[PDB]
């Protein structure tokens, strides 16, 4: 397209939703191409990601972490306005994974405080992609402070199988995947800091370990549970968007399946399907396709157990309807 | 299906055996759909995991780790008799990654010591798939106490490759491995416990830096070696399956390959083929059937190196046969420069 | 092949070339198979890993970390003659990931410094796959002191999409990553030893951490930066192989994509397409095609950030041409 054909094109404003819901979107492309327009403020702020009170200098893309997901369709434009407020402290950037050139748009986009920019790209590649921030030299220290997040780039007819049949999603879910390096003290006590600099040094240590002390859902542990737990209805179909910036994840529902998973998060690779535990490399995003044919309490999970269930890799989804004994019953209940 | 029609389907009852071993059972399914009958007592034991005499307080179904393998066929219905002990401690339960609801039965499961249970579930996906122990609040403290086995549902028409054609094993293994996380004292030794209970939070803290002591296959060091290596021929089909309940593993037969890998373990997702080392999720199971063509001794390892020759994650296949030297040959066996 | 057949072949010596280049060949086959013969010496020498000084006595197929990449194509026959000088101190041989037979090559290749080996085996199977020395008892010593590369067994007919048509790379790069677990003292320096057998026990102290020091692309921190970034133009076709021998990584051109991508490193499994960061687990290959769409300065990375920029593992592409601002554009750069 010239600069003419683009300067012609329909503009859409999309107005952004916290984690793990998505904004309004149609799954089918409506109309040619369009410049999908976003505004994010980077919000460098204090989060609590545990019960013991344990703080992150987290640097949030719309004040989240993750940052919200942001849909467009196939070879329409993102036209992202990122905005630094004077209240931050250091100099950040956007890289879209979903984007080809000046390393996915970070060259393009490094703001200090009380700056903003906007980048446009063409949405050439269907699938789910990460975007993060990067800025040179500090890279990891921004991704693991929780500065990350996705996008989807929906096939314009929508999502099929790998054979052309067209899977249409009722609810779709976003579950942005972070690791966390938090320093502690010589009683193994979690550490506070009071600006994310005096963190720094001490952060970079942990993250050379490797060793996560924490890896959560949407910022912290138990976040999608209880008032937060994804919701669902036997017969519904349900689209899980799971992105990790940073370090490798291994998404599991438990009590279901995925039932068509693009693992790569790339919609022209053909899904997998009846996945038990699917597979996300660290900087990638996946999603997973799944119609519950059962009610109750769902757990979905980092299925590396002990990143779940104490490192805080666990979320809830709770669905209503009827129990369908053909699948599964209890023939003989626990008894003596 | 109906209750009725449920009730009225023919039952089989199926005597497992140890792994790598796996049941008899016929890869394309003879008749129709079957209520396949298993039954597992859970052991909590002592086990020793290396020649140094570490030992585990190891939770295990049917009293190895890992648990056996179950063997049906896809829309069969695995109809499970779950035993614990009153020589046990601990609540156990059950969850199958190939079950639908009751986050994979483990809700409907939960069995105190002196007490059984029957879970019953439509195999509805074929491949091979994990199961383990999911107390809740205590939940890889289980599996990584060895807690956790595979079942496979074949398809009715058994195994094909990605296009159509039929792909039938001569022999099956089944290779579990596991993650173990042992205390070790100011030494650096490993430490022994009296009961499961005293061992917990000396395990949770080496659980928490996710670097396992051992990673093992058939709950030990060494044990699928010298007497019980694994065994195939020249031209023998051997299918491995392969689980890891807790933890990435990538598999390899060093010497040869995996000519069809189900890496997700899934037969609806067509094989990978020509694989040199497969990669199979924690949390998963995963298949590969290789052909050999040549004899000898070979490693059958998880490539991370480390974790096989220090680790423990590697087991050995005899072959017997001729050499073939089109496929290889010493050109000049090593001699003086 | 009968045996009067196999002795028929033509014989041709091929030189090899040191990484990430790799030696000329064509991508189609010429003439019917062939006996391709190769030889390497190997160096146990010291080298420098990071900006420390921080020495690692390397185990180098040819003198470099990675081995050269070897290539042929599929149903020709590889006859590697591998030397090992008597000034070396340790056996070592070599296993082929693409062979059959013997532990793919190393049960019959046990050489003793002063000692030399001829190896032949038939590639049956295209794709990318990894080599590494394994002395029985010492293979990941071996292993993670970099005696490990890659080679490449193409298709007879070249490249093809998982639709049959062509691709074709106008070049062709081998990364090699390394993981290196090297000792430190108390004080946290890195040590030095003597000779390579002096460093063994504290090494395997390192190795049972599964903690690498360093992750590193071409044997250091920095070797395909700057000065020694890979190059491409805008509209090249380019192949990127990577091993990693011990090792998961996950690869990820950023600014890029991997536009088909053999993440199990062979031909015959379809390529996923589009990918964002593609995932070769430890002791595999892998292959990514790429068509360079944007000029400027690409990182191609590991994509635990950690592992890419606190540990090493991080290259650089320096693409010219000229800058596609429908794919992208700075519709306000960064301004107060
Ligand atoms: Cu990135
Ligand atoms: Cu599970
Ligand atoms: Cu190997
Ligand atoms: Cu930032
Ligand atoms: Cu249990
Ligand atoms: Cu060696």
């Amino acid at each position: 397209a010239t600069a003419a054909e683009i300067a012609a094109l329909p503009r859409q404003k999309v107005e952004l939703v916290d984690p793990p819901f998505v904004h309004a979107h149609s799954q089918v492309a409506e109309g040619g191409p369009k410049v999908v327009e976003f505004t994010m403020v980077i919000e460098e702020k204090k989060i609590v990601i545990d019960d013991a009170g344990t703080e992150v200098h987290a640097m949030a893309f719309n004040g989240t972490v993750p940052g919200p997901l942001m849909v467009v369709h196939q070879d329409d434009y993102l036209e992202l306005t990122l905005i630094n407020p004077e209240t931050n402290t250091l100099m950040h950037n956007i890289d879209f994974h979903a984007a080809t050139g000046a390393l996915g748009g970070g060259g393009l986009t490094e703001i200090n405080p009380g700056e903003k920019t906007i980048l446009r790209f063409k949405a050439t590649k269907p699938g789910v992609f990460v975007y993060h921030c990067a800025p040179p030299g500090m890279v990891p220290w921004h991704v693991v402070s929780g500065m990350n997040g996705a996008i989807m780039v929906l096939p314009r007819e929508g999502l099929h199988d790998g054979k052309g049949k067209a899977l249409t999603y009722d609810k779709i879910y976003y579950v942005g995947e972070q690791d966390f390096y938090v320093p502690r003290d010589e009683n193994g006590k979690y550490k506070k800091y009071e600006a994310p600099g005096d963190a720094y040094e001490d952060t970079v240590k942990v993250m050379r370990t490797l060793t996560p002390t924490h890896v959560v859902f949407n910022g912290a542990v138990g976040a999608l549970t209880g008032d937060k737990a994804m919701t669902a209805a036997v017969g519904e179909k349900v689209l899980i968007v799971h992105s990790q910036a940073n370090r490798d994840t291994r998404p599991h529902l438990i009590g279901g399946h995925g039932d068509y998973v693009w693992a790569t998060g790339k919609f022209n690779t053909p899904p997998d399907v009846d996945q038990e535990t699917w597979f996300i490399p660290g900087g990638a995003a996946g999603a997973a396709f799944y119609t519950f044919q059962q009610p109750g309490i769902y757990a979905y999970v980092n299925h590396n157990l002990i990143e779940a269930f104490e490192l805080g890799a666990a979320a809830h989804f709770k669905v209503t309807g009827e129990w369908n004994d053909d699948l599964m019953t209890s023939v003989l209940a626990p008894s003596g």
